[PDB]
RNA sequence: GGACCCGAAAGAUGGUGAACUAUGCCUGAGCGGGGCGAAGCCAGAGGAAACUCUGGUGGAGGCCCGCAGCGAUACUGACGUGCAAAUCGUUCGUCUGACUUGGGUAUAGGGGCGAAAGACUAAUCGAACCGUCUAGUAGCUGGUUCCCUCCGAAGUUUCCCUCAGGAUAGCUGGAGCUCGCGUGCGAGUUCUAUCGGGUAAAGCCAAUGAUUAGAGGCAUCGGGGGCGCAACGCCCUCGACCUAUUCUCAAACUUUAAAUAGGUAGGACGGUGCGGCUGCUUUGUUGAGCCGCACCACGGAAUCAAGAGCUCCAAGUGGGCCAUUUUUGGUAAGCAGAACUGGCGAUGCGGGAUGAACCGGAAGCCGGGUUACGGUGCCAAACUGCGCGCUAACCUAGAUCCC
RNA sequence: GAACCGGGACGUGGCGGUUGACGGCAACGUUAGGAAGUCCGGAGACGUCGGCGGGGGCCUCGGGAAGAGUUAUCUUUUCUGUUUAACAGCCUGCCCACCCUGGAAACGACUCAGUCGGAGGUAGGGUCCAGCGGCUGGAAGAGCACCGCACGUCGCGUGGUGUCCGGUGCGCCCCCGGCGGCCCUUGAAAAUCCGGAGGACCGAGUGCCGUCCACGCCCGGUCGUACUCAUAACCGCAUCAGGUCUCCAAGGUGAACAGCCUCUGGUCGAUGGAACAAUGUAGGCAAGGGAAGUCGGCAAAAUGGAUCCGUAACUUCGGGAAAAGGAUUGGCUCUGAGGGCUGG
RNA sequence: GCCAACUCAGAACUGGUACGGACAAGGGGAAUCCGACUGUUUAAUUAAAACAAAGCAUUGCGAUGGUCCCUGCGGAUGUUUACGCAAUGUGAUUUCUGCCCAGUGCUCUGAAUGUCAAAGUGAAGAAAUUCAACCAAGCGCGGGUAAACGGCGGGAGUAACUAUGACUCUCUUAAGGUAGCCAAAUGCCUCGUCAUCUAAUUAGUGACGCGCAUGAAUGGAUUAACGAGAUUCCCACUGUCCCUGUCUACUAUCCAGCGAAACCACAGCCAAGGGAACGGGCUUGGCAGAAUCAGCGGGGAAAGAAGACCCUGUUGAGCUUGACUCUAGUCCGACUUUGUGAAAUGACUUGAGAGGGUAGUAUAAGUGGGAGCCGGCGAAAGUGAAAUACCACUACUUUUAACGUUAUUUUACUUAUUCCGUGAAUCGGAAGCGGGGCACUGCCCCUCUUUUUGGACCCAAGGCUUGCUUGCAGGCCGAUCCGGGCGGAAGACAUUGUCAGGUGGGGAGUUUGGCUGGGGCGGCACAUCUGUUAAAAGAUAACGCAGGGUCCUAAGAUGAGCUCAACGAGAACAGAAAUCUCGUGUGGAACAGAAGGGUAAAAGCUCGUUUGAUUCUGAUUUCCAGUACGAAUACGAACCGUGAAAGCGUGGCCUAACGAUCCUUUAGACCUUCGGAAUUCGAAGCUAGAGGUGUCAGAAAAGUUACCACAGGGAUAACUGGCUUGUGGCAGCCAAGCGUUCAUAGCGACGUUGCUUUUUGAUCCUUCGAUGUCGGCUCUUCCUAUCAUUGUGAAGCAGAAUUCACCAAGUGUUGGAUUGUUCACCCACCAAUAGGGAACGUGAGCUGGGUUUAGACCGUCGUGAGACAGGUUAGUUUUACCCUACUGAUGACAGUGUCGCAAUAGUAAUUCAACCUAGUACGAGAGGAACCGUUGAUUCGCACAAUUGGUCAUCGCGCUUGG
């Protein structure tokens, strides 16, 4: 007869981000007329470790094409960067680590991160530490590239949608055992109120459907529907299958 | 309808709290002295080499002892109308971190928050607090205020999600009305004459069923012994079978069959003789009812009759209990359940020492007389009265229905 | 009494015109020493732990002088105080950082630990940075201590002497510097201030144009401000043994803001008196036995610091471990070892 | 030479061996269980094994998305992007994680139309409307999934002693408990069996295992280190105890001052009686003497609370689901937003064409004329149910366009709509400057200037041209022209709105009968019949006794004929039993069913004819209120059956076999009404049936609560007490037998009479506005049904020992292991280690181990919440100062004091050993007493401190730490 915990994530003002120490989003360029048609030269100015992101993010100075002042960028670092290097960015940018290129320019089996959706969206695939996509094909006819998701997954996406050269940096974080409660708490304090978790059996029946009983034990399939409410919808979602490979 | 008065656990609606506590966020503050001695580094020794070893340096850890801080294991100590609606004493866990803490800020009631105890959310939490709907509804508990006088119950029938309730009939009060005065439309009673019954008893030597024992006979058709190869050959034993007897039996057996109790009748609403009506009935004014006329009818058994009949409105009651006799279940019960009557309940009074039910007896306030049951050695009113026997208790002799 | 900040307006003097200073090889220095839109950097500005070093305050030892305490005996001894603010100038120059000469293996330099060097060490000479460092002005005229004269009811009167010279440190509080460890944790923003890139534009010949220089002048609003901050000034119905954030922190013992005693400061506030029955509450002891008591060793007792020797099974090799088990510990008189500065 | 600090290590000497001298400050060891560890938790009864944790595993999701919030609009995750976010399970490391997809879930690019709404389409009708086809998701079917919920049994045969079953086959239901582990925090029996630990062990450990009911991320097994966690043992230690004593402070105490509260019908001495079955009051007795002090915990069924256990109520509430009825969300279809075009594919139209046999070649598929049709067929017959010849139309399978309908897909456009980016900064077309090919003067193909370096980059130089002569100012190029789309993506799809179907314990509301020797479980005594209890009219109870929702066109109606069961005697197979003949035959047969009645030219059996099992309403009986329903009975008014007729027949031979309102549905009338008037549909009325309520005078209804609540109930359970005594315990009577013979020394079968309330039952009288619920500890008293001790009788009593019985309750009846234990069982001593009561004595006397709140784990059960006469661990014990009782203390008792008497009440002593008797009596031996006397001892009681021991704040003396 209560809200159970799942429910209450979605009103938020606990289970809030926590961003008061984060550095700003992480995006390219906005797309414009020497990125379409051109390259822009920008200079690596710092490497700096972004609060509940695992990949470091790189500051970047460019010159603005039509103004008289530095136009300044955060990149989601790709490993190998370093300060002082030269960073091109455009469909005319050469096939190196750490430039920005248009699908189009980019040769079938290379290895790229933060690769755009929509063109002009500033990137939103392969962004976290270690992850990477692979360039499949191109299709001239209907100007689309198929690549190739870190999940394994698929995807056309408009030859127009930019994508960094090289796998993003920070890679082989996770293969690190943390060994004690205290570093997950320090690893969520700056992520969100998302730990500890207490189990559903752990718990009295008004609070959660897998509570209550004598002894601790979910009474009924763990698997649930699909379309099941809000506050019914607990366990394994949609299923297609259980238990080991 | 507040509905005689007071009372729920709940439900609904609208608002107020994160000054306590829970969790996230922002910004500050706080935490002796010791023990163990990880990486990194210096030097030396052994060895053919590989490499091994030794002595130092250094100071890692959700490491250890432990102060402050934070917390609260045991005494199941103290206190337990306390210093205190959680405190006090000793003891105890942790103490550089998932550490402790101030202020600001966010989350508000079927909502929040929860390292999860249904925990916490201002001494309030398995749904806070405040006002209102609201005099919430209760077949349930408790109360329900002057006097005398008269009458005066019920715990039983049927129906009900009915079994602590209600309605219904019965029992009761009030109001009367119609008549009547011994010629009485009457009666919890007898008498006379007539009917029905299957209990008590009795019966099996009567049907059905149960059951003991012998006696006398019988078989081409029972088990055995003897005489026999067998024999529908012979002699006996036990069994069946038949006959006449015999012990003992029945709520769901019975021919017979009481006592008590049940029904009907004993005139004025009767009888007799004529005449009439009918569409009913008959072969038939043959019957069946009914209707007029005429005559007779001493009231047609006893006793009693503080009289008989009729109607309206309505209260309370619908837990009963006890006793002689009849009687079911049960070893039995101050158990449980039925029949008739009476009693207690609702009722005092004398007796049974004492007691709701036993015995007596029922009652306005008094004087006198006499009794009922029960008593007359004292307690304690009335004889140590007049008589006959029995008992002697070295076990507390024995001493009055229920008891 | 002596300073500082912000704002406003001018005057005098100074400074520049090679229109926008000079010096240094350099790091950079000097009180001044152009400039508008536009642009750029820095400060503000940041976690935690460990070692080391510097500064201020405190603690501590000795000598000089002033007063006081003890003095049956000893005590050149015991006690008290012996001070120097903001601000201005000059000097100095920690640990780093930076500059010039030069070119290094027989490698050297170097920290407690590290670390550094042909991307230029060692060495020699310099620049800069901190200071809660030194001297002077402030400032002895003040404060403090001591010794005197005077009114002797009301002179907040009047005068003198001193305030000096050294040591010491794993000492304590605060601040700072520079390294190192830790993170799947990397530990605010803005107001404000400073600096820089550029150079449109701008002036004269005995006066003009500028000037962040020195001195001089004027002004600076509103509200809070007593007191308690707790075993009686807040909350707990109270003058309630509860609860309520934080700053300062002496001596001795001792590892120690442990316990115990003491100095400054505070305080004897818990209604008082007599007696010393039982039963209680809190705190001890108890011959012999040693858990037989009890559901149960509950409670209590036993052990305990430091130094030396020694330490099993098991083990994830990290531990177990202070395993277990033994010895010593006072006082007094000595001995040995472990350092700094100066001088060829 | 001048200064400087406290650390370390040694050596003498020395004290009453004191010396970390106070203070400060681990007890240690050998194992089992749980949890890895650090961390967290029920503020105010539970700190734990519970929660968390790192590690392991699973699930969803690529933004037009997953999860979640929101009335709506919009939001959190997200300053995010799979090394991520979200939803779960297990719980370090090590090792392993077996079989099962049938069930419930979850899931799928699967077959298919079995079912499937609204809208839309077609037919008919005057229309309302009704019929059809088409028809989304979902459901059904199929597939996959167990680190999803979960499950892991039984049977038959089989090895050469037996036993088991390597092996083979089978059933439910998919499999049949694998590796492991165990009387476990998990085992009932159970205190299981063996070993070990002890003197003794329901405890601990190890081992065994058809294990009521162990078992593999509902995780199995182990595990160093850790733990205010549960357990066993050992050393040290001790006032826990034997067994108490003593000391210090503060109280209590007494005084001055000050000064409440709880509680209170009235009150307060007892024994018994009866009584509401436990009185302070009543009855009968015992008794009983002012006024006061300090304690005390027997009683006041003491106080504290309208019992929380249990039951009842037509009272809730928290939680769950396979309960009833709903609902947010979500999926799906239609219409709307919604505009502009082009093609395929499947049906529906018509229109031409091809094909076929259960036995035969064959359309003989179906139909008519066929005797005649256009050399060809019948005209003959082989199959034959039915003819080929010439015509079509009828059914089924099968191709394609002229017209038209319908449905599903593919695709085109952008301005609606939706989404993305930007400080809406170069978008579309063309042309110029440059580079390249060709061949010859044009075509074609390309580019927009920036890539060794951690620098800077803006506000135009220059040329041409005007005002007039420039303080300077105005234009073009530099900086191509033209496009009145900021740049993209999806796009009439999505999205919004309204209806329609599905899903929907996420959420709302509600329900979850009654009777009942408490309630539950069980049963139905709830409608209802027979016999009996039932007491000879009727009526009559119990969860008394023994039993009993249909069936029949005949098993109803009527007429006629006949007589059944059984037995006796006869007839081939044939007999106990087949069929047939005669005789007897009161029903001993049959009549649907339970039982009881009833019936013989019938009520039974056979046959004939039939539908009175019909129509109409009234009356009566049974039930009973003299209501209804059911059932039945007697007339009346009709139409019939049967019989010759009387007559009989209104269902079954009689006594049971069944059903209101509202609604629906059927039958009946030339019936009534639709209210402005007519006709026709439709609807509504009247009369009679049918669909049913079995809780049967008739709601529409699942659990759980140990997180719990309220109104009440002693109308009702869980103690004591009261009745009873079946059961338990303890006695007697008779005498068949036992006892070498002998019923009775000692016993007592078959029978039979009693007593007791320390057993357990039976009951429900008292107590539910509360009488504190096990056991132990302490303390007193009482009983005898006598264990020991004193005195006796008897014996199958030689002695010793033993047994039976009689007076007898004066005295005593113990220390320990296991268990919470009562109980039990062992060790040990002893004269003995008897049995019992006192509210199953005794919690304001203690304790709290167990039962019996809230936390948590295991096993079994349940889908679940949860349950558990199963196990386990942690879990607040309140108040006396009132009255009485009791213990002591003043006082009163007629001046004061001393010495005394004395009723009455209380009472106290107990048992054993040794020596001698005595190696005697007795006895064949073996063995083996006792009286007297002497000396000690046990338990208990009353005193006392010479000695020993204990006690210190003599604060008495000495020593000594720190200041
Ligand atoms: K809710
Ligand atoms: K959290
Ligand atoms: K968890
Ligand atoms: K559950
Ligand atoms: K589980
Ligand atoms: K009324
Ligand atoms: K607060
Ligand atoms: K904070
Ligand atoms: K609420
Ligand atoms: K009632
Ligand atoms: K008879
Ligand atoms: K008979
Ligand atoms: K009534
Ligand atoms: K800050
Ligand atoms: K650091
Ligand atoms: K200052
Ligand atoms: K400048
Ligand atoms: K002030
Ligand atoms: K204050
Ligand atoms: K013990
Ligand atoms: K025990
Ligand atoms: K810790
Ligand atoms: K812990
Ligand atoms: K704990
Ligand atoms: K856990
Ligand atoms: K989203
Ligand atoms: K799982
Ligand atoms: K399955
Ligand atoms: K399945
Ligand atoms: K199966
Ligand atoms: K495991
Ligand atoms: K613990
Ligand atoms: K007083
Ligand atoms: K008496
Ligand atoms: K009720
Ligand atoms: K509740
Ligand atoms: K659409
Ligand atoms: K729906
Ligand atoms: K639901
Ligand atoms: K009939
Ligand atoms: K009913
Ligand atoms: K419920
Ligand atoms: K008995
Ligand atoms: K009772
Ligand atoms: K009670
Ligand atoms: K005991
Ligand atoms: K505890
Ligand atoms: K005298
Ligand atoms: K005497
Ligand atoms: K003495
Ligand atoms: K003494
Ligand atoms: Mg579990
Ligand atoms: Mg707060
Ligand atoms: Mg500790
Ligand atoms: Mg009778
Ligand atoms: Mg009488
Ligand atoms: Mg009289
Ligand atoms: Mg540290
Ligand atoms: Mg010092
Ligand atoms: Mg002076
Ligand atoms: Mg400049
Ligand atoms: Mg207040
Ligand atoms: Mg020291
Ligand atoms: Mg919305
Ligand atoms: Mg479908
Ligand atoms: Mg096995
Ligand atoms: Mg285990
Ligand atoms: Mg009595
Ligand atoms: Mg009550
Ligand atoms: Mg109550
Ligand atoms: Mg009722
Ligand atoms: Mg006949
Ligand atoms: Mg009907
Ligand atoms: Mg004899
Ligand atoms: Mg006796
Ligand atoms: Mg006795
Ligand atoms: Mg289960
Ligand atoms: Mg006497």
């Amino acid at each position: 007869g209560r809200v159970i915990r799942a429910q209450r994530k979605g009103a938020g003002s606990v289970f809030k981000s926590h961003t008061h120490h984060r550095k700003g989003p992480a995006k390219f360029r906005s797309l414009d007329y020497g990125e379409r048609n051109g390259y822009l030269k920008g200079v690596v100015s710092e490497i700096i470790h972004d609060p509940g992101r695992g990949a470091p993010l790189a500051r970047v100075t460019f010159r603005h094409p039509f103004r008289y002042k530095h136009q300044k960028e955060l990149f989601v670092a790709a490993e190998g960067m370093y300060t002082g290097q030269f960073i091109y960015c455009g469909k005319k940018a050469n096939l190196m680590v750490g430039n920005v290129l248009a699908l189009r320019s980019i040769p079938e089996g290379a290895v790229v991160c933060n690769v755009e959706h929509k063109v002009g969206d500033r990137g939103v695939f392969a962004r976290c530490s270690g992850d990477y996509a692979i360039v499949i094909s191109h299709n001239p006819d209907n100007g689309t590239t198929r690549i190739k998701l870190p999940s394994g997954a698929k995807k056309i996406v408009p030859s127009g949608c930019r994508a960094m050269i090289g796998q993003v940096a920070g890679g082989g974080r996770t293969e690190k055992p943390m060994l004690k409660a205290g570093n997950a708490y320090h690893k969520y304090r700056v992520k969100r109120n998302c730990w500890p978790k207490v189990r559903g059996v752990a718990m009295n029946p008004v609070e959660h459907p897998h509570g209550g009983g004598n002894h601790q034990h979910i009474g009924h399939a763990s698997t649930v529907r699909r379309d099941a409410p809000p506050g019914q919808k607990v366990g394994l979602i949609a299923a297609r299958r259980t238990g080991r490979l």
